[PDB]
């Protein structure tokens, strides 16, 4: 429902470069590289991501220094810098409630 807002015309662009590593199930191509900016919430990201390889977001959980990304937190709050790694997870078997 309709699309457009925000602009720019010059200004430095707080873009970052993410490394993600996809499993050895897909296989697309070498690292494969991510840019998007620091502002933006944790949770964009395992969006992205997905949307990005149009792999799953609700089914996948990423992963920076041997810990879980911060969704709560943006990509600066929890410690993302340019030149980053990132790694991708499937989440397990979710059960949950009968679906009815």
């Amino acid at each position: 429902g309709s699309s457009g807002s925000s602009g720019d015309n010059y200004r430095t662009t707080g873009i970052a470069t993410i490394e993600v590593f996809l499993p050895p199930r897909l296989k697309k191509d070498r690292k494969n590289l991510l840019e998007t900016r620091l502002h933006i919430t944790g949770r964009e990201l395992r969006s992205k991501i997905a949307e990005t390889f149009g792999l799953q977001e609700n089914y996948i959980k990423i992963v920076i220094n041997k810990k879980q990304l911060q969704l709560g937190k943006t990509l600066e709050e929890q410690g993302v810098a340019h030149n980053v790694k990132a790694m991708v997870l499937e989440l397990k078997q979710s059960s949950g409630p009968s679906s009815g």
